[PDB]
């Protein structure tokens, strides 16, 4: 049980290739389809360690109510790993086969899906191959983790010129920002006397960063606009230990203490009830079985060897949004029938069972009439039909049920 499951692969022609099945398994299974998600990501560079992180993020996630999560200091680092199997720098981006159920402050019992997401960002691998893959993991995430190193440099902020492109575009047909958070996680920290490890320095270093010369790093005028929330951690180094090797066999012991005091910090800060933000679109909390649906939709975009027109991309998640308010309708409807007349229950009556559907199909309409839509009128007609047609497939198989 559990481990990475390499969902969207980036294949030698530019193509990118999404493994539906495997993510269907992991995010329609029938324990968390209907809870509510937060897609946390981390992106950026390969070997910055990432993978190292996400094994802690992994060690807290399963050990979440133990003080002691960070593991036994006298035993070699032994939790699932993200570094199972990587015979190379396969390029896509993998998820974890687990989801996590959480109770956050207010009740929700919301999932978790974590996410690692593998690029490059260097050489001709970029154009078509890098700000492709981080593109499409802000798309779907709600929260993401940018792992840099030593600083954020004017290199690291013109991958997100993009986002700020397409997030102006969804504001304006939208009247809501775009993308949710977005944090700035530096690592090998090394000037603690000039802003602090942890948040609070990482605040007024990132509040530096971004002021305002410079190009066209006027990425820095419009991301804020974009995300709800920018934010960002100052990470110490880990000592000599960890960074002079290729596989890390040494125990806990051999990390440096300052960088796991605040590693302690850093990872509750990310995760953990509170902290956990739910995925949101145009105003809608996603859901582990809508979130599939733009999974779906980002991944028929990105396709060919130009990086997409935002005007397709905001195109994508107006066909996944709606393609969303239809799946949630076609269960509204699926299960308030489940009541009427499903399991063990009683009745009959063709005559009377087929007011009920159109009463239920009814409501069910209006309650997607009324989800704020995107796209426009005649654009989610489209889907308006689909609606109908799946609702009436489904009424079918009740009338069959019916039958005793
Ligand atoms: N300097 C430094 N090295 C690290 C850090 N975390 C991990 N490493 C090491 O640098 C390499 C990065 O590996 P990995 O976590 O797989 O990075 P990834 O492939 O980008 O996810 C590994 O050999 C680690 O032992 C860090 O915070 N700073
Ligand atoms: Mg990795």
């Amino acid at each position: 049980k559990a481990g990475p499951v390499q969902v969207l692969i980036v294949k030698d022609d530019h193509s990118f290739e999404l493994d539906e099945t495997a993510l269907n398994r992991i995010l329609l299974s029938e324990a968390v389809r209907d809870k509510e998600v937060v897609a946390v990501s981390v992106a950026g560079a390969f070997r910055k360690g990432k993978s190292f992180l996400m094994d802690f993020m992994l060690r807290y996630m399963y050990n979440q109510e133990s003080v002691d999560w960070v593991g036994d200091y006298n035993e070699p680092l032994t939790g699932f790993s993200w570094r199972g199997g990587s015979e190379r720098e396969t390029t896509g981006i993998q998820i974890w086969s687990e989801i996590f159920l959480i109770n956050k402050p207010d009740g929700k019992k919301v999932a978790v899906l974590l996410m690692d997401t593998q690029g490059t960002f260097d050489s001709q691998s970029t154009l078509r191959d890098s700000a492709t893959v981080f593109a499409l993991s802000t798309m779907i995430s709600s929260i993401q983790v940018y792992n840099l190193s030593q600083n954020v440099q004017e290199d690291d902020l013109q991958h997100l010129q993009l986002f700020t492109e397409y997030g102006r575009l969804a504001m304006e047909e939208t009247f809501l920002k775009p993308f949710q958070s977005l944090i700035f996680l530096v690592r090998d920290w090394s000037f603690p006397y000039e802003f602090s490890y942890g948040a609070d320095g990482g605040a007024k270093f990132l509040e530096k960063r971004l002021k305002v010369h410079e190009e066209l790093q006027n990425v820095r005028k419009h991301i804020h606009s974009c995300f709800t929330n920018i934010s960002c951690f100052l990470l110490p180094h880990p000592g000599l230990k960890v960074a002079t090797n290729p596989n890390f066999d040494g125990k806990l012991k051999e990390i440096d203490d300052e960088f796991i005091k605040n590693l302690k910090i850093l990872i509750p800060w990310l995760l953990s009830p509170e902290s956990l933000d739910i995925k949101e679109i145009n105003g809608n909390k996603i859901t582990c079985r809508g979130l599939v649906e733009y999974f779906k939709a980002y991944i028929k975009i990105y396709q060919g060897e130009e990086l997409p027109h935002p005007k397709s991309m905001l195109q994508a998640t107006a066909e996944a949004n709606n393609l969303a308010a239809v799946a949630t309708a076609k269960d509204t409807y699926n299960k308030k029938m489940e009541e009427i007349c499903g399991g063990d229950k009683p009745f009959l009556a063709p005559n009377d069972l087929q007011t009920k559907h159109l009463q239920l199909k009814e409501e069910s309409v209006k309650l997607f009439r009324g989800v704020k839509k995107m796209g426009g009128e005649e654009f989610s007609r489209r889907y308006l039909q689909q609606l109908e047609s799946e609702i009436d497939e489904l009424y079918i198989q009740y009338i069959k049920h019916n039958d005793s």
